[PDB]
């Protein structure tokens, strides 16, 4: 691997408060400027919020079962296997087989380390107690000399050679801490700096360089596993820990299934031999922070990576092709959900999550700079995590559905300096991100349409219609409360049927009636208010009252509906959660006419 | 760059403003004298009120959400020198053959803010220059950072050669980037009672302000080398007006003040190369180190006022019947909680052109070369959009008819107006008197004599706008009767737009508004698309024991040109007569109906049929 994607986009926003509980949450605000290339009058500013919460007050101190995924086949490549020779005594190192195996499994350590990182990013506290899960106190370590006695242990053990402690003492100390956190036999060359003591004592650190060492060890272990080819799997474990200690509360009632997937993704006891790292494995992160950085910049970089991981899931998922036109994946079930569990929806979600996990870990490894494993080993792990989520007999909030749009975690529309690295079909379909951070993106104003004519006080267009997100002009109007998105209406519709309608209360006729609450993200859900058949929309361009005057209105003109939109990004601040952010959209998720249209849709496979 | 001249430079101020209840006024007295008769003259005092926006206006949260410029690539020489500064460190040698982008707009705007704060309150320190956040700004150091680290495209990198060539610009850049909090990175900090704490020598306010000036111009040069000059220029003026409220002359205008204040920028970045000789540095306004606060306040107060007045000369021409009137807005929908959404919509549809004209005049005012893409216009139009759609009770929009493109009277404020591209000055509504010159202009509109009854002479004016003919302010500022002898012959058809005093409803001084600031008639105050008959009362009542004559001008003066001239600019304190606001009629009038009917249906709907009964 070379360069991982780390734009200091979230680093620039300065955080003020530290989170000590689950009642409050840190909200990253990003403004987006939308304007037509037709005329710069029709503009709007959309506030994407990303809300981060501490999962639980002690979400790192969770019982470690040591069960689940167990990678027992990650052996070092040639260079690392040769460097491993040199940890044995010279006599042994000289006459050792050239094709020896050294199997590495640091995954549990990386998951707990990611958990510690994000716990530090929320609360700002990190120490040996946290990093060791209250175990570094009385961890007895076998003290074999010259790693010749390594085969003398009745089992595989996590071995920390002396060259590593001499090269980068902080990496060695952090690996000791982590291997102490998750049950793991450690092997060191000199047990205690003071000969005679059975416990390795710590050069106590300051939290600043402590977290710096945590960072550098995350990258060390990532490079280590990547040298084997199981890099994608290592980074999957890392993000598992990250989202295992923090909850990035989603932009949809459904979204967060992947959160529950990453929660249930655990790893078994670690082991292996940790060589002195190859000098130029990870060339550089795109950001640069100093030894002993303040909690500020550290929280910055790692909140950015939390949110970028969260964004990748939406960024990459297989678009379902209905009548060979691609839509965001949406899964429908006729059977009624029972006691918070929809079984058929679970099975549908699994069947699609196959391809989802393939493409998602491909893009995640792209985002970390680690080449994706040629075989989909890690993707299968994530799919099994999905499986344990699906058939869980407990109730689940995210599967109370009857029509859900699975893969939309957080908006990915402003956190990437570039999207060209990722391979995603949803971007090619247009439901992807809309504004590259630091670039004015000229996208199509709406769907391909045709002007069907105008009446007296209205003007109609036949949208070949896919989804609201594919019609990016309507959030310009959505923001404008002064006669903006109340002049668009559907009283020209033959049958008024939408999957994922929005505001289902006032059913049981303007476009503002068929939209989501959308208070936390003014940009549109990728499967927002979709229909597979072309629909016709009329705008109320004027208003001729009953008296006789003809008031002209601010409805965009024809060349606005037919000319492109330009979108740029604005500042990204952070702030505190208010009542208005928490407002949760009530959305229509029940088997409708469009539902049973999709159940019989083409869906070419 | 020398496009600003030394007018308010020479006026001498001494008062320091401590609160917002106080202000300084830049009084400019003008002599209005008709070329025909040298005894019909008057002394009219324009005023220019400047007060503090708040007590702590400079300390406003940066937030960081604003217009985000990009693709501000350095020219060739700067790419070479920045490659040089990069290759020194292995952690920067990575980004060697990559094109480097700069964006100091945020620091530039905060610099403008604190420089205005200095011109008003006189005090500056590191708190005022760094939002009092300098105390604990941690600088990442390029030497102490790990080898896995790498200098991002978005870090404010202050090279060491910059501090080697000039430490004042260095410390100022550091302080401003601390204010507009950004990832500032030096080649190495001298660990001294702090791992990243950057300690700097305490400056006397004068050297501090001089460093601030020279670094403002450093950054202007830097952004101008990229073609994005008005991109880093407008921001400076926005900062200027973010601290000094430049009381407008008219309640309609001065919306652009809030437009400028609503404007913000994204966190700065790019590297800071040492200035290459002089591209913009060759023009150096002041040269003495630690120059006195008076002359500094002079230069920057004149810059404040010239910017604020450039709007009046940067106004799009509203065409009515192939005649150009000053762009005035009009709506029918009633005001709700002090706002007219339709007035805001029309303000945007006018700003669409007003903003590119304004930025053209600003570019030619600072001499920074223009660029085709016109990003600055985009940013300002976005700021207008923000000030329009804001859901707050907003004065400057309590009205159904409003004149937006006139904030502060731009007459007698420039050594000349030759370079400014303003179409409202090709029409009659530009400056009234150039500074340092005697300007001859037409004293009434196309005029025709139409009868002389007893002690009255009537004239048909082919009226266009009150300002367009200035003889009336000579008659108003006459030591004798102020227009009490001139009146109208109103008919059904001559309708008044923005008429003077609605509370009264025939002498003309009622139909003016009595602007106690800027005696000069506000463009588009007494507009009318028809002709108007006007009587001058020469004599008192006949058939009495007396028939007295008055100083009312004769037909030569009324038809002959007037010349105008400026007589210095005093600086005065806060009087009381100047605060008096005019009570102008701002309600949906029948004249507004013509504009609405012309917009909705067509311009051919208001031709020669506005005049009823010949």
């Amino acid at each position: 691997g070379r360069k991982p994607m780390f734009c200091e986009i979230i680093k620039l926003a300065n955080r003020k408060r530290l989170i000590f509980n689950t009642t409050d949450e840190r909200v990253y605000d990003a403004r987006l400027n939308y304007c037509s290339t037709a005329d710069s009058t029709v503009q709007a500013d959309c506030h994407i919020y990303w809300r981060l919460k501490l999962r639980r007050t002690d979400a790192v101190f969770e019982e470690y079962t040591g069960q689940g995924y167990s990678l027992d086949t990650a052996a070092y490549p040639q260079q690392y296997t040769d460097i491993i020779r040199g940890y044995y005594s010279k006599h042994v190192s000289s006459s050792l087989a050239a094709n020896t195996q050294h199997f590495v499994n640091v995954l549990a350590m990386l998951r707990h380390a990611g958990a510690c990182i994000a716990h530090y990013c929320m609360t700002g506290k990190i120490d040996f107690d946290i990093l060791s899960k209250k175990k570094h106190k009385n961890k007895e370590v076998v003290t074999l000399s010259n790693a010749d006695s390594l085969s003398f242990l009745p089992h595989s053990a996590l071995y920390l050679p002396s060259p590593l402690r001499a090269s980068d003492p902080e990496i060695f100390n952090m690996l000791y801490l982590l291997g102490c956190a998750c049950d793991a036999s450690i092997a060191m060359d000199n047990i205690s700096n003071t000969s005679g003591a059975a416990k390795y004592s710590m050069p106590h650190y300051n939290p600043l360089q402590l977290s710096h060492a945590l960072h550098v060890t995350i990258f060390y272990m990532l490079s280590l596993m990547d040298s084997c080819g199981y890099g994608d799997d290592a980074v999957l474990a890392l993000t598992s820990g990250l989202h295992s200690v923090t909850t990035v509360i989603a932009h949809s009632d459904e979204g967060g299934i992947t959160r529950d997937a990453l929660r249930e993704l655990s790893y078994t006891q670690p082991y292996g031999t940790m060589p002195v790292p190859i000098a130029g494995y990870f060339q550089h992160i795109n950001v640069l922070f100093t030894t002993q950085p303040a909690w500020d910049q550290f929280a910055g970089i790692w909140d950015y990576v939390i949110l970028a991981t969260a964004a990748l899931v939406h960024l990459s998922d297989p678009g379902m092709t209905v009548n060979d036109v691609t839509y965001p994946t949406t899964l429908t079930t006729k059977v009624a959900t029972v006691d918070g569990r929809n079984s058929d929806l679970a099975a549908q979600m699994m069947h699609s999550a196959t391809r989802f996990c393939d493409i998602f870990v491909e893009n995640l490894s792209t985002f970390w700079g680690v080449v994706a494993n040629p075989d989909g080993n890690a993707s299968q792990a994530l799919l099994h995590a999905f499986n344990i989520v699906a058939c869980a007999v407990e109730p689940n909030r995210h599967l109370e559905m009857n029509v859900m749009a699975p893969w939309y975690w957080v908006e990915s529309s402003a956190l990437f300096c570039d999207y060209a690295p990722f391979r995603s079909p949803i971007s090619s379909a247009g439901y992807g991100p809309q504004c590259v951070y630091g670039a004015r993106l000229v996208l199509a104003a709406t769907n391909s349409l045709e002007f069907t004519g105008e009446a007296g006080d209205y003007s109609a267009y036949r949208f070949e219609w896919t989804t609201m997100r594919h019609n990016p002009l309507f959030n310009i109007l959505n923001k404008r409360v002064g006669d903006g998105l109340a002049n668009v209406d559907f009283r020209l519709r033959p049958f008024n049927e939408w999957l994922l309608e929005g505001q289902p209360s006032r059913r049981s006729d303007t476009l503002d009636e068929y939209i989501w609450g959308s208070t936390s993200c003014d940009l549109f859900h990728p499967a927002e208010l979709t229909s597979y058949t072309a629909v016709c929309v009329r705008f109320r361009n004027y208003l001729s009252g009953a008296d006789g005057d003809v008031r002209i209105l601010n409805t965009p003109t024809r060349e606005v509906i037919e000319g492109n939109v330009v979108t740029r990004c604005d500042g990204i601040r952070c702030l505190d959660s208010n009542k208005r952010i928490q407002h949760v959209p009530e959305v229509a998720r029940r088997y409708c006419m469009m539902a049973r249209y999709l159940a019989q849709a083409r869906t070419f496979g």
